[PDB]
């Protein structure tokens, strides 16, 4: 599995180049991977991955959400991995052929899927928790080794680690800005997941630390 | 929203010279385009005014957009400062999600439109056991744009039971996915092509032999 400096991913989600590229700098000593999702794709192009990795030489996870049917799935994996992601995040929801449409362009070039099982906001409850178990198990079904769940849930996150083993790797968002507990969930998941917490910081870099020191024992 | 012809072309090539060539050779056809991921990824948002400036056509941006409220409206945010009409939204990840969409398409005079049952096998897993009651959830919500299926046109009938005559439903799978045009229009306002057009070996053609097969409609 990736190895995640501190267990600590950043979810980048600032939308603009300057204050993108001037955070992750500041935070770079605590943390080697960074989530970047559409809010910062779609303000300031593809080409910010490419910048970060100039810039910082971190991972990259692209937040992108798939959630397409296969042909068009596979089209965004395409210009994702195109481009220099590391690993892209799917949707697990719209079922297993549009999740094994990614798998295998993931597999064709050299690269790794996250399946997004539960959700960590409020209106997770509405569809997605109810399916959340058995997309799941469809993950380890269709040989899916990394996950994401929510830290909001502790409940929830425990039993989707119960379901895809000790082996399979999980990080998780919601600690922090949305209420979830960094140690608890490092119970359960192997890294942790943290935007605004850290992004919206006066101090970024000793809002790292801080999240780091609470965990330090961990 | 009127669609010319009741046809919208989903433009899913990945290369700028090739998407305006074939948008060109379709242009008298069609005054709305959905643009995706597919494009966008591969050539930037610069795109959508690109499609603006040369076709004068309607834009809706189809980013199936699934993330919690808060990145929502960052994603909306982008999307309508880039210069789309309209963003689809995802009704499977609940109403907050859903409502932080609206909010922003009300901010900046667009339309969101909730995507209720997919039209892929995959589809029949999850999505499909939920989405009357995601449809429900739009008319609370105030939602008046709907997407649904022409690959089950019993399903996307049902999609225009709940929704009602006065809301506005479009649909993807006629053509490549196997749906039929016609059909779907009995319950559809407009129908989604893409491969069927954008693949076919004469585009303008192929957008001309839709229309001819709905000629009646
Ligand atoms: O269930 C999930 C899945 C996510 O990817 N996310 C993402 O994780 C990040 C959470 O950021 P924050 O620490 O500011 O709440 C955001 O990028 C959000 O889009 C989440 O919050 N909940
Ligand atoms: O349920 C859905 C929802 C979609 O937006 N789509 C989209 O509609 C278009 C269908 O294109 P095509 O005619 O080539 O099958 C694609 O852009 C696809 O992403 C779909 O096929 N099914």
């Amino acid at each position: 599995v990736m190895d995640v400096m501190n267990r600590l991913i950043l979810a980048m989600d600032l939308m603009n180049r300057d204050d993108a590229l001037r955070v992750t700098g500041e935070v770079r000593e605590y943390i080697d991977t960074v989530k970047i999702g559409y809010p910062l794709v779609l303000s300031e192009g593809m080409d910010i991955i490419a910048e970060f990795r100039k810039r910082f030489g971190c991972r990259i996870i692209a937040d992108f959400k798939v959630a397409d049917i296969p042909e068009t799935n596979e089209k965004i994996c395409r210009a994702t991995f195109k481009a220099g992601a590391d690993a892209i995040i799917v949707h697990g929801f719209p079922g297993a052929d549009s999740v094994r449409a990614c798998l295998n362009v993931a597999e064709e070039m050299g690269r790794e899927v996250f399946l997004l099982t539960e959700m960590s906001h409020p209106g997770a409850e509405m569809f997605i928790q109810g399916a959340a178990d058995e997309i799941a198990r469809m993950g380890v079904d269709l040989g899916v080794k990394n996950y994401v769940g929510p830290s909001t849930r502790p409940e929830r996150l425990s039993r989707l680690r119960e379901i895809i083993g000790q082996d399979s790797f999980l990080i998780s968002p919601g600690a922090g800005a949305q209420g979830g507990d960094p140690g608890e969930t490092l119970r359960f998941a192997d890294a942790i997941i943290a935007g605004r917490s850290i992004y919206l910081a006066d101090n970024p870099a000793a809002a790292a630390a801080g999240i780091i020191e609470s965990i330090k024992d961990l």
